[PDB]
């Protein structure tokens, strides 16, 4: 017999139906989940490829409320360090900031203002507040000595609050003295952590953003199944990272849920996403391993060469569909990785079963991704290529999910919960496919 | 008989020949002048063109040393306002700064700064200065009243420098206050003047920007022969243009020779561009208009159909040659004005005599370039419409045209523009020899 | 004045003009120098990039007769290497062979013939030569012991020659005992070299080898101007470069000729190249620095832009001419560099004045050039990044090459190089002239 479990279809195989519709696309919930633990205002990731995810644009795909996942292809030091960009973007308080003492050389302080990209140091005598050296006062070029006590402003005109003191209190003392940054004290004095305009300004324009307690951008990483892998895990957990991704070509195996118990055992405070799983098995067992999420995709990849090298995959509507009905009842969200290409094509895992989409090709190209723009394959399973340089993330995060409100609205589904679970689909045919692209006309 | 004046040579029928050299491409100089008046730090123009220049590129090409002429495509006002924009970007003191009264009430002030782009008031009540009010003193909620003066920093605790003062003796004291803004003031305390620390620091930042007297950088803004061009020319005097470009399709002509006259006369104290022409005769004509500067070009343009529509023109390399040696000795400098695809283009230009050149297709797409984007490039019929690809920012446009130059420089031995514009020498070459410079026979990747 | 200084050709200008002959291509010899010093069997000469010539294809050149230039985008010691692979590929005899003593471990022995590619070694202790092992002796796993002591041919039965023999006795003393390795010894038994049949048999299969007074194959290597220079061409003399190439974009410059007058200076024992130019005033500057040849070409490189980004070159056929003359009486050879697509145009560039000429872009490809593969050839911004095909073995190439060469002398009745560079005529063509030379008007097959 002819083995052959079931008919699988893809994207282009489906459209969406319309349906009674009282919610507009502008007033749709886009909030989902990326794992039992971690929540996302719209339901997006940046994949953890070389030509996409590293710390400027993980730092942007937070911001407009979606994560991304720093790609493993660097040295382990390398990798920790762009998790540590992202997680030290910005904060509600800076707890550990960087310090000087008052007989430190002002030339120290200059060099260490251009390494660190701020100017603000508090000044400090065995962990007591003395005074704090800020930008303007580097212009400074003093009448007598050359160490920080010479251009700092003293203690008894340092502007501070007590640990504990709310934001909008510290605010009001920032403006009323004219000043950017709140010095946290205790009752003794001691310097406790620093509070800057730039972060409570970068709170501000970006409400949405993906943030952890401490108001942190939000960050995954990923780790394959080598040797350096335990080693690769601590120092991205010990980094700050939100979510480690066990992220291999076949996580339907004894490697892969290996590790991901492993994880969990070894570091249960930080969240796990394993994959990549297309079947209702795979789903189940990952999710037996401990995973706080699955990551759905064998084959599909824009420069992904798997189903043409081993003639493996699932198509990608069926393979969310058959991971969602495994997973109903688990609280174990899904992502959809690979082959979108449209924002339509975002709409169609959504009502398929996926909480959120991770994606390459349409980040590729942007000016926060690493690097016309390269993109490649970190697969012999991939290809190299090249993507039209696209501008900023934010256009294009725009555009997507625009088509996904758009969706929404059309079938009258007014958060994710309902787009995954209400809406139908009409099977097509190929002449369908070709009606629904632009077709007879010159563009 | 057949009237043949000459064979005319353009960029791609000769090449420069490498002569003994002793100065590297990066210890050249590019210094040369647009005008009679005006110098620039690198001998490039931007073309007054809709889909090229206006304040923004502008601003950016005076910052990388050379000068950009604002189109004439919109209404007379808005073309002064942009040229404003210019002269305003920058400066060595704001001389006429926006001043508030004590009573003016804090959220009116707050929308003028989201208005005007910055938020540094000096603070007038009838003649006396009583006050200063800035960005952060508007962050503050007064506890009582809602007028600039519960925020204002008040007379008592103002910093000021007499007229006068050397500039590094104010900025001492703005660094010893830890401010960023200084009142001028004469012996009775009366306001003439604000520095900025903004100031200080873009003069450091660019210091090749082509700049006039005050510290402004320098533009230009492009007229015709119309109607409305004796008021246009006024308005934009007015707002402090550096250059008048009377600037037409046909400057060997009444319209043009007599527009450039009367600029000269009614405007004495603006530079004034006439164009664009192609040959000796124009050159000479113009010169005794009292130009400070021609344009060369006529049909060359990129998306220029002139030779195509009227079949007239003049092969650029020739052009270029001829008027230069037209205006030999007489102090007008030349502008070569079309035509140019390749950094190449441009050291031929300079060496067959152009003192600088002017592009438009190439800054098209630019980030500072006006449109949205891949950007529309368009003629000012005589023209095309047409799509460049987005090229991202100026300066690396620039830094690559500029590198070719000195490499150029480089290979004949000139040190200078001047030497640059008169020493080299061309070999000419047929189409065989134009393959041969080109890539060729190669897969490029 | 417009500064033109004369019409200048290229390739695809002339056709060679066929004469009375008497001698067929396969009769003519190709002969000719690529230094004062330096003779060639053919006029091949391999580019100095980092995708047409390392150690293998300049091994492949030699042996075909010509030569190839190591390039220099690598470190010092690793250029040198280069060098010395091709040095030490093959000998008349080793005067330095590798030697052992009776107690180095067979296993040490085993990795050192692994990493050396040779497994020969005469066994020295103190200072005299008591043995020598081979591969066949390191199959051995002796019944006692582990060191070569134990599997060595001992001295007793060791054949040897006293140095001066000719090689033909040693040969049938080779071949009488079976052996394929010469012990060569002075009066007192002292080792003073290692003959091999290998090299015996190399000599045999490449009669044309370009190879220098040792039976060593010939090598060159570049170096610029740039500060590690001097220390750069000290290590590749050192390593026994036949030729140092100061190379660089612009020969007619103050950096290029004192460094190639430095050269000359202090290592008076090698050969020295200088260039590129494209003029007779260069051409004159570089042989009164002491070069011992010119290289020709200014723009014409296949991967080169220098004639788009700086608008400099001169067409390489009236380029050769003009150095030719320049160079007239002196005998200083020029290597025409650049542009060579066609094995038509090889010919053309011969008759030009051409001692030999240089390639690049035809050889990126070859089984011996560097890189993986459909293969990537890149300018070493004034160069571009490419791909050409996958083109096997060199020596095919080569033998295309030299086919129509010879055809051409065949066709100008020229019997040798000197008479193909002085005598043959040929005809300006228009682009008509050069369509009907090519393939016209049929599908191709
Ligand atoms: N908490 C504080 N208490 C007292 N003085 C402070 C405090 N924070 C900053 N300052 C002082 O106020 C001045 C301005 O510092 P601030 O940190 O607000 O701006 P900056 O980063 O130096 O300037 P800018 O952001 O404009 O480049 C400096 O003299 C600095 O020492
Ligand atoms: N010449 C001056 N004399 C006295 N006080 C001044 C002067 N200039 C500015 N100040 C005051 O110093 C404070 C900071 O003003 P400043 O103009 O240096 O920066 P800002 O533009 O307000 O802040 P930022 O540039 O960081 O947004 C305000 O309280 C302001 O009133
Ligand atoms: N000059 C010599 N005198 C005495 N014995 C020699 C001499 N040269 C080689 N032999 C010996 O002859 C044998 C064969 O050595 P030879 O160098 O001819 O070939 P090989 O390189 O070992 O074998 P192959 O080339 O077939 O791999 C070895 O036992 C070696 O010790
Ligand atoms: N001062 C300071 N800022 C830090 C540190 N670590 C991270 N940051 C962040 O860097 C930014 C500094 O911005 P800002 O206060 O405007 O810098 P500055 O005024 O130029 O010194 C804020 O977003 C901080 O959260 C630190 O150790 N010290
Ligand atoms: N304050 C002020 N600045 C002006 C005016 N006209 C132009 N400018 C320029 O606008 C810029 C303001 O920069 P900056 O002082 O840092 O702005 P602010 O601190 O936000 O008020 C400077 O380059 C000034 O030269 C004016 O009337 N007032
Ligand atoms: N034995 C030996 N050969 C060398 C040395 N340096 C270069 N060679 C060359 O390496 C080649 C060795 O060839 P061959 O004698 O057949 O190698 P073997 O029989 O495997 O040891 C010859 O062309 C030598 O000229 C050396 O130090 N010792
Ligand atoms: O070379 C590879 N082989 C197989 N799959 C790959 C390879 N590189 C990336 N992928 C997958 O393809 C996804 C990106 O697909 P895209 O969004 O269609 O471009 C990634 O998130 C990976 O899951
Ligand atoms: O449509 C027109 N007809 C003829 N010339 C034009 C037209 N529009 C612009 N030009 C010229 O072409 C120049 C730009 O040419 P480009 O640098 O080759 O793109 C401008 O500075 C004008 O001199
Ligand atoms: O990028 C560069 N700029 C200019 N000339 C180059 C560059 N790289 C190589 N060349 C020259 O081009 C020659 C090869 O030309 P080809 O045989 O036509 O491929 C080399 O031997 C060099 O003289
Ligand atoms: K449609
Ligand atoms: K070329
Ligand atoms: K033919
Ligand atoms: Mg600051
Ligand atoms: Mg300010
Ligand atoms: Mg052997």
């Amino acid at each position: 017999m002819l083995r052959i479990s079931q008919e699988a279809l893809t994207f282009d195989d489906v459209l969406l139906i319309p349906g009674y519709s009282e919610v507009l696309p502008k007033d749709v919930s886009l909030k989902t989940r990326l794992t039992r633990g971690i929540e996302l205002n719209i339901p997006l990731v940046s994949a953890a490829m070389d030509t996409v995810t590293e710390a400027r644009l993980a730092i942007a795909m937070a911001q407009e409320g979606g994560i991304g996942i720093i790609h493993k292809n660097m040295g382990i030091e390398q990798q920790a360090a762009e998790v540590r960009k992202v997680k030290k973007h910005e904060t509600a308080i800076v707890r550990d900031p960087v310090t000087v003492t008052p007989s430190t050389k002002i030339i120290e302080l200059l060099q260490m203002a251009r390494e660190y990209g701020f100017s603000g140091f508090p000044v400090v005598e065995q962990g007591e507040l003395v005074g704090i050296v800020t930008g303007r006062d580097l212009r400074v070029k003093p009448n007598a000595g050359d160490t920080v006590a010479a251009i700092m402003t003293p203690k008894d005109k340092l502007v501070t609050a007590r640990e504990g003191t709310p934001l909008e209190e510290m605010k009001a003392k920032l403006y009323e003295n004219r000043i950017e940054k709140m010095l946290v004290v205790d009752e003794n004095f001691y310097l406790r952590g620093l509070v800057t305009f730039r972060d409570i300004e970068k709170a501000k324009t970006y409400p949405l953003a993906s943030k952890d307690e401490q108001g942190r951008l939000r960050v995954g990483a990923a780790v394959g199944t080598g040797a350096d892998t335990g080693e690769r895990v601590a120092a991205l957990v010990a980094a700050g990272v939100d979510v480690v991704v066990v992220d291999t070509a076949h996580g339907h195996s004894k490697g892969v849920i290996e590790r991901v118990r492993w994880v969990k055992q070894t570091f249960p405070d930080v969240q796990v996403i394993g994959g990549n799983i297309a079947t209702a098995e795979a789903a189940k067992a990952l999710a037996e391993a401990g995973a706080d999420a699955v990551k759905v995709g064998i084959g599909p990849g824009s420069i992904c060469t798997t189903r043409i090298v081993a003639g493996v995959g699932v198509p990608q509507i069926s393979a969310i569909a058959n991971v969602a009905a495994a997973l109903e009842g688990t609280g174990v969200p899904l992502i959809a990785d690979g082959g979108i290409r449209f924002s339509g094509d975002l709409a169609k895992a959504m009502v398929a079963g996926a909480y959120c989409v991770m994606m390459g090709s349409m980040f590729a190209g942007t000016e926060e991704a690493p690097g016309y723009k390269s993109y490649r394959g970190m697969g012999p399973e991939g290809i190299e290529g090249r993507v039209p340089y696209k501008g900023a993330l934010s256009a294009i995060v725009h555009q997507l999910m625009g088509g996904l409100r758009a969706a929404m609205g059309y079938t009258g589904s007014a958060d994710i919960q309902q787009m995954r679970t209400q809406p139908q689909f009409v099977r097509i045919t190929g002449a369908g496919m070709a009606e629904s692209h632009v077709h007879d006309v010159q563009i």
